[PDB]
């Protein structure tokens, strides 16, 4: 039962994760898990050896399963389907790895990839986890600018890419936003590696770009590297500010013990079984359970390229989880909600093979009673929300469906899995009785496979994260737990904003729109969205002496956060305003605005400057028809 598994955990962690830790192939095996010697920055696993590439390929080759499927490239916005298995994966990591190696590519140095969802991607961050290089995927969403940043933060000696991507309706222009991203960064790479798709062919800059293919000619294939425990896996940003980078660090040993092991826990399935998470790997979701967890543990992973409706209809999740025989899938709230309004009756869901389909799951957002009910209705399987976060890399909250299958309270993610020590805690610092909102933190240590600290930046990961409660992790999400344990995830703590299932900053979006030349300055809310879950919505005050039209300079900024954060900010609404409400020290009051954009109860906030300012932002709030 999973009240065992949990209490086995409590009263034996070391226990607990040193026979999670048996299911790996180590060079050197660990000694113990929890390594408390620089306490409160616990790590796990430190003493191990171990090579991330071979536990996700290798090893399966070696066992005999070298003729199972290991990715399926399903691309519908080309109408591709290609299957590759473990024996095929292993030679294109290792030749790829090889070729790495060849330009220059050491254990440690990092490798940004900047790519669509082909295969090639998964290839990529096999093959520098098979040198030991410290790989960091960015979204293909992302604009030039946020690319640069993170070239200038992570310092890569190379960056991957692909020369385009296919989006309804666009073609992604990869390689010209890849050169403009280089020529915004201050730091330069050594070499870039192109993988051309016909769709729209690139460039290569002299001496700088290379063929994916032909930079493998005449390579010898890399072993796998053995690196230590807490040698970090990857770095992965996330929501922030240019000035304060956020670049999650992913240690090597406990991503190994606590991916695999949810795989059958949370995940039920066997090796073997075919799995798809319908995310991306710019994110944490792709991260772990398009590319890690289900190489790792053996399953068959898809890469699905294309979207729930419209490439070609809102059929296309049944078509592939039938043709592929997918058992657990595993997709965000955002994209049911889009196929059910589509197809309320679910007419297609009736013209496949649903039968080896077993279980659905659903992250990064908010799991509305809506799309529960209306999944399990047309599905008739159960529908697991479950929450987590790139910190963690893997769930904090779930139903453990692999051990026991718990009653599902339809809002819920459900419970702690092993290893979090989840509460809810006061603006004070303590646990609230149940029911009672607060913030959402997990007692130290975090599980293995979470986070040890942020690339070169320790002092900020202890404040925002190790600071405001002191022996615990914030997670950054308020909510409340019931009186079963069960948790309810309520709203961020911070500046963070989650569009379509994306976790996006809203101060980024406001310096963007601070160096327009006629704003003074700004504030960004998310807004109530049913299916998006939020969307940003701006508020503009322009400097003095600026005569302009006001729609005019909205669209330049709606096109000025395109072109600095990217497509993926969603930032579609911006209108004009007089003045921003703002308490005594100035801090704009933007919690107030958004009950007023979303007609939620609020209070007049106690040290307003102007109160009538607020009839002035319910005024632009009604002309963008909110609420
Ligand atoms: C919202 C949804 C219906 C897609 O429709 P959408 O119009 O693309 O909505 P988004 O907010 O995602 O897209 C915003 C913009 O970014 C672009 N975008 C989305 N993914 C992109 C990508 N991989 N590359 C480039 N641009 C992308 C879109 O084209 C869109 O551009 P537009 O303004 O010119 O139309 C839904 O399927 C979705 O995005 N679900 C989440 C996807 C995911 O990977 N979630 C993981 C969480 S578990
Ligand atoms: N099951 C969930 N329910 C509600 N919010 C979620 C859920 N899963 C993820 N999130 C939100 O998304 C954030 C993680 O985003 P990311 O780091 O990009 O994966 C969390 O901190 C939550 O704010």
């Amino acid at each position: 039962t999973y009240s065992q598994t949990y209490a086995a955990w409590k009263n034996d962690p070391e226990g607990f994760w040193m026979e999670a830790a048996q299911a790996i192939d180590w060079v050197t095996p660990p000694g113990a898990a929890l390594n408390s010697d620089n306490a409160p920055l616990y790590e796990w696993f430190t003493d191990a050896e171990v090579n991330t590439c071979f536990n996700a390929v290798d090893r399966h080759v070696q066992a005999g399963n070298g003729d199972r499927v290991a990715i399926i490239h399903d691309s519908p916005v080309t109408h591709t389907k290609q299957e590759i298995t473990y024996a095929e994966l292993q030679e294109r990591v290792s030749l790829l790895a090889g070729a790495l190696r060849a330009k220059g590519i050491e254990k440690g140095d990092r490798v940004l990839i900047y790519m669509p969802m082909v295969p090639q991607a998964l290839e990529a961050m096999l093959a520098c986890a098979r040198l030991g290089a410290i790989h960091s995927v960015v979204f293909g969403g992302f604009a030039a600018n946020e690319l640069a940043v993170r070239i200038d933060d992570a310092t890569p000696k190379a960056i991957i890419a692909a020369s385009c991507g296919i989006e309804p309706g666009r073609v992604v222009h990869y390689k010209p936003l890849l050169d403009g991203a280089i020529d915004l960064a201050t730091h330069k790479p050594d070499f870039c590696l192109i993988f051309q798709r016909e769709q729209e062919v690139a460039h290569l800059e002299p001496g700088r770009d290379f063929d994916w293919h032909e930079a493998q000619y005449g390579v010898d294939p890399a072993e796998c590297v053995p690196v230590a425990g807490n040698h970090p896996a990857y770095i992965l940003y996330t929501s922030g500010t240019t000035g304060q980078p956020k670049g999650v660090l992913r240690p090597t040993a406990g991503h190994l013990v606590a991916l695999n092991w949810t795989m059958k826990n949370i995940y039920n399935v066997d090796p073997g079984d075919v799995f798809w998470a319908a995310s991306d790997v710019g994110w944490v979701v792709g991260h772990s359970y398009i590319c890690y967890a289900p190489l790792i543990h053996g399953n068959t992973t898809i890469v699905f390229e294309g979207k729930p409706v419209g490439t070609p209809d809102a059929g296309t999740f049944w078509r592939v989880i039938s043709e592929h025989k997918v058992k657990s899938f595993f997709t965000a709230p955002t994209a049911l909600r889009a196929v059910k309004r589509e197809d309320p009756n679910g007419e297609f869901i009736g013209k496949y093979d649903l039968s080896h389909l077993k279980t659905v799951y659903l992250a990064g957002e908010r799991a509305d009673p809506d799309t529960i009910q209306w999944t399990m209705d047309k599905l008739g399987v159960p529908v697991i929300d479950h929450w987590w976060q790139t910190e963690t890399g893997w769930a904090i909250a779930a139903n453990p469906m692999g051990i026991e299958h718990l009653p599902v309270k339809i809002g819920s993610p459900s419970v702690a899995m092993p290893g979090y020590d989840v509460q809810v805690l006061d603006e004070g610092g303590h646990p609230v009785a149940p029911g009672t909102l607060g913030a959402i933190a997990v007692k130290l240590p975090l599980a293995p496979g979470t986070l040890p600290n942020l690339w070169q930046a320790e002092e900020r990961f202890v404040k925002s994260y190790l600071t405001t409660f002191p022996g615990y992790y914030e997670t950054g999400d308020a909510g409340y737990i019931d009186e079963d344990g069960y948790l309810y995830i309520m709203a961020r703590t911070d500046d963070v904003i989650n569009v379509a299932g994306h976790r996006l900053s809203t101060g980024a979006m406001e310096e963007v729109l601070a160096s327009h030349p006629d704003v003074a300055e700004c504030a960004v809310i998310g807004v109530s969205d049913t299916l998006k879950g939020q969307m940003p919505l701006g508020f503009l005050c322009l400097s003095a002496g600026v005569n302009r039209p006001h729609d005019e300079i909205a669209k330049e900024c709606v096109k000025l956060v395109r072109e600095k954060i990217g497509p993926v900010a969603a930032f579609k609404l911006a209108c004009v305003v007089d003045r921003l409400p703002k308490t005594r020290s100035g801090k704009i009051l933007r919690g107030t605005m958004v009950n007023i954009a979303d007609g939620t109860p609020w209070k007049m906030p106690a040290t307003i400057d102007d109160p009538a300012i607020l009839d002035e932002i319910t005024e632009a709030l009604g002309k963008l028809g909110y609420p």
